[PDB]
C-alpha cells in the first residue's frame, strides 16, 4: 500500500509540497511522492535541490501508471510498483535534479 509508505502524501497541492521542502534544513534529494492536481491517476515526485544558481528550489516530476501496470516517469524506465521507482531513483539520478535521498519533513 503506497498509503503505507511515509513519503506518500497523497492529496496534497503543489504550493503545499512546495513550502514544505523550501526549507534551509533540507538537502538536496528531500523528497515526497503526492496526486497530481492536474493528472488523474497520476502522482508527483516533489524533490528538493540546492545549486549556486538558484539556490533552495523545487522540481516537480509526473510518474504515470499503466492500467497495464507499470509505473515511471519516462517510459523508457518502468517499474512494478511506486515503491520499486522510488528505489531506483535514490540510487540513480539519471535526469533527475538529483537521486531521491530522505522524505520531507511536515
Ligand atoms: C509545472 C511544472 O513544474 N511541471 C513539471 C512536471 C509536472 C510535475 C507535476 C505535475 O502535477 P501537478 O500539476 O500536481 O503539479 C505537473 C507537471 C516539470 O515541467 N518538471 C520538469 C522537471 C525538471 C526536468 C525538466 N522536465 C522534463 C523532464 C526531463 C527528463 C526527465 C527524466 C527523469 C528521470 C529519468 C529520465 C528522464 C524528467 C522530466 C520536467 O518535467
Amino acid at each position: 500500500s503506497i498509503q503505507a509508505e511515509e513519503w506518500y502524501f497523497g492529496k496534497i497541492t503543489r504550493r503545499e509540497s512546495e513550502r514544505l521542502l523550501l526549507n534551509a534544513e533540507n538537502p538536496r534529494g528531500t523528497f515526497l511522492v503526492r496526486e497530481s492536481e492536474t493528472t488523474k491517476g497520476a502522482y508527483c515526485l516533489s524533490v528538493s535541490d540546492f545549486d549556486n544558481a538558484k539556490g533552495l528550489n523545487v522540481k516537480h516530476y509526473k510518474i504515470r501508471k499503466l492500467d497495464s501496470g507499470g509505473f515511471y516517469i519516462t517510459s523508457r524506465t518502468q517499474f512494478n510498483s511506486l515503491q520499486q521507482l522510488v528505489a531506483y531513483y535514490s540510487k540513480h539520478a539519471d535526469g533527475l535534479c538529483h537521486r531521491l535521498t530522505t522524505v520531507c519533513p511536515t
